[PDB]
């Protein structure tokens, strides 16, 4: 029934807040909750900046925030997110799909002689790592890099000397990752492959291009806004099925209502569960006046529980509608993964009922929550299969 989250997830633990807006002394900065407000908000990117890092002192190098759109503006965003979204391909998008039954089965065939192991690391996790890399087109040996990398990312994620300090950390991954993608966008020049490096390579949109550093960078933010969050969809559905039995047995009875099941999942558990804004300009949301030039955390995770749009918020309904929730953000930063997310979320909760019809979550091994601040979701899900 009750779990463990981030203690700054008070919506999870069915909290009303007590103001839609209020202001952090301590963090320097502004939190906002509500439904209507939030989605106002992302909803105007003229006064609601995505240009988080213009605020924090220091500033990471031009080179390494090139082209990276979700930290960036219009003009220039459309511009990024036009190649991008040219470059995600109608043959790419298939040619995950065609793929992705073989690789949950696969990854499935790897437990299919234990009786207890974690879900999150045997499955979920593997599951959409194995489908970025895939189309980002790196070699079977290199995903344990990428499994490597992101641990470490999450590691700090967790956790003007120390100012120097946490910078360094920063930079010297990312530097290493730069370089990986710049060696893969450099051979798809000479020779393409069927895959995203060589389509961000190729993609020419009236008449503009993007340079290696900005494929890197974008090939970074891909890999980044990936996996993780699909993993932590995948399995905080298995442990939302766990824990509402009723709406268990109404999904297996029918299999049409994974599609919704998921947006429920995302909508009651979210996987990004706020987003970075920065004013641009004083404004006022609800009765309070936030100043300009400050941050402020837009908390979708709270506003996906809002009772002015959602009736019976704290409940799960696993065929729920209508189920407009934040859970992929709005408007023009809209989640660009988000259906491959749904495609990839669908495949595995399909076959998981199907081949492990008996799983349940481990009662002598509750689950453990993501201690990251804007992620709502398990970091571990401990399962037998009997
Ligand atoms: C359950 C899975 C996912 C969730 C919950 C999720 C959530 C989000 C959210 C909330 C945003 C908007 C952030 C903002 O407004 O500041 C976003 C943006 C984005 N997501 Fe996802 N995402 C998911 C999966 C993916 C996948 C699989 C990819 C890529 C393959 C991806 C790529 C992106 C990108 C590139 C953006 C930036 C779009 C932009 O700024 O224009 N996401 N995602």
């Amino acid at each position: 029934a009750q779990w463990e989250f981030h203690p700054g997830h008070f919506w999870m633990r069915g909290k009303r807040p007590d103001k839609i807006v209020d202001y952090d002394e301590e963090l320097q900065l502004w939190n906002v909750y509500g439904y209507p407000e939030s989605a106002a908000i992302l909803s105007n990117p003229k006064v609601f900046s995505s240009d988080t890092m213009r605020l924090d002192p220091i500033k990471l190098d031009e080179a390494i925030v090139e082209g990276d759109f979700a930290h960036t503006d219009p003009p220039k965003h459309r511009r990024l997110r036009g190649l991008v979204d040219h470059a995600f391909t109608p043959s790419l998008v298939a040619k995950m799909e065609s793929r992705v039954h073989g690789i949950i089965h696969e990854l499935l065939d790897g437990v299919e002689g234990k009786s207890q192991f974690d879900l999150v690391a045997e499955f979920a996790a593997p599951l959409p790592l194995i489908m970025i890399s895939d189309l980002l087109g790196v070699p079977e040996s290199d995903r344990a890099l990428f499994r490597q990398w992101m641990d470490k990312m999450l590691d700090g994620s967790e956790k003007v000397l120390e100012q120097e300090e946490e910078l360094h950390k920063e930079l010297e991954l990312l530097w290493e990752m730069r370089d990986y993608w710049h060696e893969r966008a450099a051979e798809s020049r000479k020779r393409p492959r069927e895959d995203l490096i060589s389509q961000l390579v190729h993609a020419e949109v009236d008449g503009q291009k993007l340079n290696d550093s900005q494929i890197s960078n974008i090939a970074n933010r891909l890999l980044v806004n990936g996996h993780l969050t699909t993993a932590m969809l995948i399995a905080n559905t298995m442990l939302c099925l766990d824990a509402f039995s009723d709406q268990d047995a109404r999904v297996r009875a029918d299999r049409s209502l994974v599609p919704a099941l998921l947006e429920e999942s995302m909508r009651y558990m979210s996987p990004i569960c706020g987003v970075g804004r920065a004013t641009n300009s004083e404004v006022e949301v609800a009765g309070t006046v936030i100043p300009k030039d400050q941050l402020l955390l837009v908390w979708t995770g709270a506003a996906n529980r809002d009772e002015r749009q959602f009736e019976k918020p704290d409940v799960f309904d696993a065929g729920r509608s209508p189920n407009a929730h934040l859970g992929f953000g709005r408007g023009i930063h809209f989640c660009l993964g988000r259906q491959l997310a749904r495609m990839e979320s669908k495949a595995a909760v399909e076959i998981l009922l199907d081949r492990l019809p008996t799983l349940r979550a481990d009662p002598a091994n509750p689950p453990t929550f993501l201690q990251v601040v804007d992620a709502s979701g398990v970091a571990t899900l401990p399962v037998v299969t009997q």
